[PDB]
């Protein structure tokens, strides 16, 4: 009747205006620094990257008796190529972190020698912090290397060295005296498939891991500094043509992309060492292999998630992976499992023969899961005292939810004799294993989440849901006694934060639905006998800061199981009017766009929707993160088949609770997996959803990659029925008969979810005679970079649903 | 309101519609013999299946197609061809599945055709007989690994005949089974850039060449029988290389190809000599590269394309047509087998047989041909035995006429041993006469498989023209002899492709109108033998006879005072009084004239369909089109995309003052390849007059478009910044329209002729522009819409798109 909202009709130019008036980094990577200086007014430096342009190197002053200023470190200087055109090995790093901020993006820094290293322009460059009051120019380090350095890192042991990857090799430079060497041969594209230290396609993007070598943290005694790192070799794995950039250049660019039931790169870990005299020069390199085959020693492995080593350095460390992903094992390598390679069969024997019985890998931890192993960062080895191995890890695994456990596996030597090959199928006796935390909550020990372990006071900092899902928050707890967590962040805001390697202060970068993001400094102030309860104290502030914040509701199911959600209201809404419906989607494991933190930033656009009338409701589903295993799990072997009911379910639910909304001109839109989701709300429930919006889809889970579509989906051979069901392109017969309900976007450079997936669903939707609309992104991958598609796709979206909603 | 609405249709009705609406012998040889029937004519033809080798029989009435092959599929797993094959398909705008091109020997009857994979062949007639049942072909085994493509029989000599395989030119022998490599240019991808045999990618889309080789018709013997081929080897080394997606879609894989944009370096190219030695038992005993004494790079600077090239009937000169870079100076030159000398690795062996070589022997430019708008390649070239020659001849008046050519061969003696650079007439013949067999204002057929055929007995050339008018082929009699009476041989009132006997006693010709289907009618040539010229076409036999209203040809003169000629779809059930909308077709690139006096039916059955639904649809060829001489095409010149517009809204206000059923606030232009190109420019251009434009495969920048079509007409970029920059629909993003719903995109993902960079280019620039837009794209489909799901999805697009936004 008159009760139907209808949302003003505009023009294409004035949907233009309205998007550009809706758009009309904060401080993070910190270092603590103490200043030792008992009669001066700073008690610490902290330094940091942030903005007012670009990212760079700033640092504040913490008095000791607020606003805190921005010192800028770099004598004005840039550290953006022109135009922002980064290398291709460059761009291709910042897609693989969601990284979409100019400058310095990342830094690695030596307290002892206040030595920053870190990439910038199309090289590398430095500097030294007495402590300087104003800016100063950073050393361009010179080499004479062809292409970029990627990954470069500080020698923990000592700061007068540095490496970096070039052309798929170790290298390793002295920045003092400008030598640089090659410590691996692995390369000289297609025709070379071996490479070192470099972390492979699907390790980054589905696994995390960016740097493929690890510094020994001690040097032993002319001294010798050894690096672990992981040999990779591409011959087996499948090979695919992307679009370059270049466009004007009508080429492509090759991939190792292993599609779901592909081979993976063969993998194997290996030591490279180095000696240097009192002067500093290098006097000699060796590769050094396992005495044993990796394939061999470590068999059923199939990708290395993580490693690293004691900080002693007397043995490495590596998390495995079985392929399946339900199989995850913790192992000691000690430095003399590893011998000088050779193609001599005598001369390698020889080295065999000398590495003592005695040493042997230790597997010291081992995760089982019949739905999927989660890589946790967390794993903190504590010095060996008083034969044996203590350490903290966090273990998803063991109750269903990520929680710490202190660990200690005893390390009896079996021996072996390394010169004749063997077959095994080195499991160490665990000693105990004492739960420092448990609960229906959850230890956040992914995505760079970390813990910090003051071993003076015997304290583990965290961070976990142990309050609400809906916010992060630190917790401290004892790991000699399991007893009281003590919260130090306040209720409201959600939290992520930075603790001092001195633990005597925090910084805090939080926000919520109603506010703006803060970034607060917080003291840890008190008696010390009494560590557990130290009081945090505000100190103080680095940051403060058309938008009405939408509110998180929650509501069960007919399985009973508990959902939350956000909804956006109709800006200046008539109770009593219905209103045109946006259901915002994502649906994919390892999100949550659902939680108490500041959504204005990166979902603007829902907002500017509410403030054209439409009402756009957002729904965590079953298969969502941050809920635990069990409510992750209901995706497995069924992605597509779940997440929809919920979605329905929660929107059901919102038309009771809040009654402005119209379930006759409903609308489901998303990016990425939302897409995906997107198309399968317009298959199995079009009576609901008159209209789809769906981007960067997944059409086909077989054109997908092994990492991500296994642990979820299995192999093909093993899970057809749910590839099949799951696989948009193959149900296209269900999708509309009626034009103008299916949009397709797609970011025709995209080297993630290839625009193979629009391609073929196009081709499929040919077939069988569906209408369709397209929108390419012709300079844009699988997020949408530049800010003229932008508007575009904006604009795009707000004069589809006009029209046809 | 007395403005027509066309009906709404939901899209399952629209797709039910266009599903509705959808639902010619050719290669033929004459072959004479004594019972009932005269001659039989072999051809190919798919009887109401595929494309096949046929044979009717014309005897002493309709022609029954008999099979020759015996239940034999020619094409491979449903449509799956080789890389190689498929392009050459496309190359040759090809759409029929089966046996498409096939080689014939008279005297011995062999038959040879690509099939499947391999090669294939059957005699018959000659000294082996006729047959009267279906025949099974044989297979050539092979030794070699790849395709076979470009098969040819050795005119000389039918126990051998050639193929290249891996870019490289084979010869084998049917009987022995003994195959043999001649040319080693293959050794990779970009590491691989030499090739011999091969007529490179823009060869065969710019200039009409599918093969790089070319059998001498003789042999010699000095001192066992030597066979020769002339061939052009190829070095694409310093070609640009771009990537255009594979057909294999799941495999996520290119294919790398030598695309030389306009403006960037071409093929190095060169002709070489391949000689072969057969005994008595035809067994091959040496085989010799040989190549021009002095590279050809050198011999003939300025020569930037071989466009054609062959052998005299005697074999005592190889010739060759050589062009310009712009593309305004083309010579023909024989190349006598003596100016070339096997290769050698040696300085020193190489100045020996260079020495040896006589001076007397030299290159002799027959012809040279200038232009100030550019040279169009004609096929005619036809040397008489003695030198003596036909040739076809735009430039001369701007009219494509037959000329009888004597050229003086004279040898200036030169020193072959030492390095010679030529002088800027260094070979050209004197010309002793040059009459002029033809002339007016109306073109004889010279390009795109026209061919004359020459009777030396009685001293006639047959040809096809436009005499009669442009919108009609008709066969015509002329005699090269006397320059006289030309006797026309086809009715007036239709179209005539017409083909001739080698006997000269019977002709085929299919002919069509725009109101009648297509028919292929055998003509008998009857008359006393007293007078060749005026002997009567008498009508001997039919091999083919014969909803659709078709469209009617006018007429108009712009106000430049130039006749263009339109074709009008009549809106279907017409109430004189209603104002229709009107769908404008355009093409308006050169090479193509779609105003001509034969049937549309097949080809634009959509622009029928548009009819039925109650569109008015305007067909027009404006400036640049063809079948109208030189200066009518010239008008493009160095101007693409600004001179045809004005001819299609002059030609469209027109249609409305004549017929007055179209209204002119509802028009819609729409086209394919260079017509996608012109909707682009119409809606920039004219925006009160096309109120939504559907561009389908459009040139967006004419800087990533080849050299061979574009340097023809824009002239290099450093040459025409203003044209290229006029020309370029991308780079007029900004006069696209503010409003939606104006313009729907369609391309191919395939497309390796106009790349679908020219779209994603367009659309780049379009959202820079902040500007709306439609796009469909065409997943397995190239420049062209072979498998017709697509095709109908395509229509049923065309259909929903202008009756939601065409309006008001």
């Amino acid at each position: 009747p008159a009760a139907r909202f209808q949302v003003q009709k505009h023009s294409w130019d004035g949907l233009r205006s309205i998007i550009h008036g809706s758009r009309k980094k904060a401080p993070h990577d910190f270092q603590f620094v103490q200043k030792t200086d008992e009669s001066g007014p700073h008690s610490h430096r902290l330094y940091y990257l942030g903005m007012p342009r670009e990212n760079s190197l700033l640092y504040s002053e913490i008095p000791k008796k607020l606003l805190l200023s921005w010192k800028q470190m770099l004598d004005h200087f840039q550290a953006t190529p022109h135009h922002g055109v980064y290398s291709r090995e460059e761009e291709l790093l910042r897609e693989r972190k969601r990284l979409g901020v100019f400058g310095i993006t990342s830094y690695d820094f030596h307290s002892e020698s206040g030595l920053f290293l870190f990439q910038a322009s199309n090289s590398l460059f430095h500097c030294r912090d007495g402590f300087m009051v104003s800016p100063m120019k950073p050393l361009e380090i010179k080499t004479q290397c062809s292409g970029p350095r990627m990954d470069p890192k500080i020698c923990p042991a000592d700061p007068a060295f540095f490496s970096f990857i070039n052309n798929s090799d170790l290298w390793v430079a002295n920045i003092e005296t400008g030598e640089e060497r090659r410590l691996t041969f692995c390369h000289q594209v297609l025709d070379d498939p071996k490479s070192a230290g470099v972390a492979t396609f699907v390790i980054q993007e589905e696994f995390d891991r960016f740097t493929g070598y690890w510094w020994c943290p001690t040097a032993s005694w002319l001294k010798t500094l050894r690096i672990l790192y992981e040999e990779v070799d591409e011959s087996e794995v499948e090979v695919i043509h992307v679009p370059s950039p270049a466009l004007e250049e009508r080429k492509t660019d090759s991939y190792r992309y292993p599609r779901t039931g592909s081979k993976n790169p063969k993998i194997a870990l290996k030591l490279a060492e180095f000696q240097t005299d009192s002067q500093g020069k290098i006097v000699s390199t060796q590769e050094k292999e396992l005495v044993q085959p990796f394939s061999s020693l470590f068999p059923k492995v199939e990708y290395i998630a993580r490693a690293g080593w004691t900080r002693d350095g007397k043995y490495a460390w590596a998390m495995f992976l079985d392929r399946p992903q339900q199989w995850l094992q913790l192992v000691l390598l000690p430095p003399a499992l590893f011998i000088p390679s050779t193609e001599n069969e005598e001369q390698r024997l020889a080295s065999a023969r000398a590495v003592p019985r005695n040493v042997q890998p230790y597997v010291v931890y081992e995760e089982v899961t019949n739905v999927w192993i989660n890589v946790h960062d967390i794993f903190y080895p504590f010095p060996q005292s008083e034969d044996e191995l203590c350490f903290l890890r966090a273990n998803e695994c063991k109750t269903g939810f990520c929680h710490l456990y202190k660990v200690t596996a005893v390390l009896k030597s079996q021996g072996y004799d390394w010169s004749e090959p063997f077959s095994p199928g080195f499991k160490c006796p665990i000693k105990e294993e004492i739960a420092l935390t448990s609960g229906e909550w959850e230890v956040l020990a992914r995505h760079g989440s970390k813990i910090w372990v003051n071993e003076e006071t015997k304290l583990v900092y965290f961070q976990g849901t142990k309050d609400t899902p809906l916010e992060h928050h630190l917790y401290v707890v004892s790991y000699e006694a399991a007893g009281e967590i003590v919260r130090l962040t306040t209720p409201g805001f959600s939290h992520s934060c930075s603790m001092s390697q001195n633990f005597d202060m925090f910084v805090s970068h939080y926000s919520s639905v109603s506010t703006p993001p803060c970034v607060h400094v917080y003291k840890l102030s008190g008696p010390d006998d009494d560590p557990l309860h130290k009081q945090p104290r505000f100190w103080a502030s680095m940051m403060e800061a058309d938008y009405v914040p939408p509110e998180i509701f929650h509501f069960h199911t007919r399985s009973d199981v508990r959902l939350y959600g956000m909804i956006y209201k109709p800006h200046a809404l008539q109770p009593g009017k219905k209103h045109p419906t946006v259901l915002f989607v994502y649906g994919g494991p390892q999100v949550q766009l659902v939680n108490n933190s500041f959504k204005g930033i990166k979902y603007l656009r829902l907002n500017t929707l509410a403030s054209l009338g439409y009402a756009v409701v957002v729904i965590d589903g079953r298969g969502s993160c941050q809920r635990g295993l069990r409510f992750e799990g209901a995706l497995k072997n069924q992605m597509g088949q779940v997440e929809i009911e919920d979605q329905v379910e929660g929107l059901q639910f919102v038309a009771e609770k809040y009654g402005f909304i119209d379930l006759s001109r409903v609308a489901i839109h998303g990016w990425s997996y939302g897409g995906f989701l997107s198309l399968m709300g317009l298959i199995h429930k079009p009576q609901v959803f008159k209209v789809a919006i769906a981007g960067a889809p997944v059409t086909v889970w077989m054109a997908y990659d092994t990492g991500y579509t296994e642990r979820y989906m299995d192999v093909p051979e093993n899970n057809q029925h749910g590839y099949e069901a799951g696989s948009v392109a193959l149900h296209v017969e269900k999708l509309p008969n009626e034009p103008n309900r299916l949009l397709i976007l797609h970011g025709f450079l995209d080297e993630n979810v290839h625009f193979f997936h629009t391609n073929f669903l196009v081709s499929q939707l040919i077939r069988a005679g569906k209408p369709y609309q397209l929108q390419i992104y012709p300079n844009e991958r699988h997020s949408i970079r530049c800010p003229e598609s932008g508007e575009h796709y904006e604009v795009t979206l707000l004069h589809f649903l006009q029209e046809y909603l």
